């Protein structure tokens, strides 16, 4: 219904259509962290001198489901607990149930002003063509323009185009018998294309991307691990 509808649809699209593909064996992307379930990739890409480098990890979460992971990634009411590089953020706008413009600052992560972004953030659920594949849910986060946050000058203006799509894997138990936490695997792809605006060395940018995202990633999935534990499963 809301204006950005379309965009939306066509971020989302476009992540479904290229996010996904397998870059294990593309040869354009270096694996570049590995920790248990988790790969972190890179492919290192510079446009008129300044460093894009878009990365994508892979990960699988035990007892979790996607619909859970994307809740929890996309519920600004429980940002705090689990990420660590934001310094303040508010939403600007609601735009619809699902989505939300967000504006926010980040703490320093490498010596140089703050960065801040100013996103619409929005969760989709993505009907499976048949009841034999996983739904896919998916949380969008990317760069939008608002009248009520312009650009400032005490912050340089990232832009972004983030993405996590997870799908579940639910293999059903033997006997009478319900369905646990044990018979359910979250498979995760996480996408982040980030232009940190401004100027900061090649080096230190690919120095903190190797650092912060893996950090996140292990830090978030095991939050989603330890708040679902025990309780009734949201398929
Ligand atoms: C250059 C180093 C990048 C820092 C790693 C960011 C880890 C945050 C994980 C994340 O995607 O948060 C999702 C959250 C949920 O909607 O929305 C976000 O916070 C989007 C964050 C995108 C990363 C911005 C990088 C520019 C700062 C210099």
């Amino acid at each position: 219904t809301h204006r950005f509808v379309q965009k939306v649809e066509e971020m989302v699209q476009n992540h479904m259509t290229y996010s996904l593909q397998d870059v294990g064996g593309d040869a354009n992307w270096q694996l570049v962290v590995e920790e248990g379930e988790m790969k972190v990739y890179r492919r290192e890409v510079e446009e008129n001198g300044i460093v894009l480098d878009p990365l994508k990890a892979t990960h699988a979460v035990k007892g979790v489901t996607g619909h859970e992971v994307c809740n929890y990634f996309w519920n600004v009411d429980v940002r705090n607990d689990w990420e660590t590089t934001i310094e303040n953020f508010h939403v600007v706008e609601t735009l619809a149930d699902n989505a939300i413009i967000i504006y926010q600052t980040h703490k320093r992560v490498w010596p140089a002003s703050q960065r801040d972004v100013l996103y619409l953030s929005v969760i989709r659920k993505i009907p499976a063509l048949t009841e034999n594949d996983p739904e896919t849910w998916i949380v969008c986060a990317f760069s939008v323009d608002h009248d009520s946050a312009p650009l400032n000058n005490r912050c340089v203006r990232a832009k972004i185009n983030v993405a996590m799509i997870c799908q579940t894997l639910v293999s059903p138990p033997e006997g009478n018998q319900e369905i646990s936490r044990d018979n359910i695997l979250c498979k995760i792809t996480y996408v982040a294309n980030v232009n940190p605006g401004g100027w900061a060395p090649a080096s230190v940018l690919r120095a903190v991307a190797k650092r912060e995202y893996p950090k996140f990633l292990k830090r978030f999935t095991s939050y989603v691990q330890e708040k679902t534990a025990g309780k009734p499963i949201l398929f």
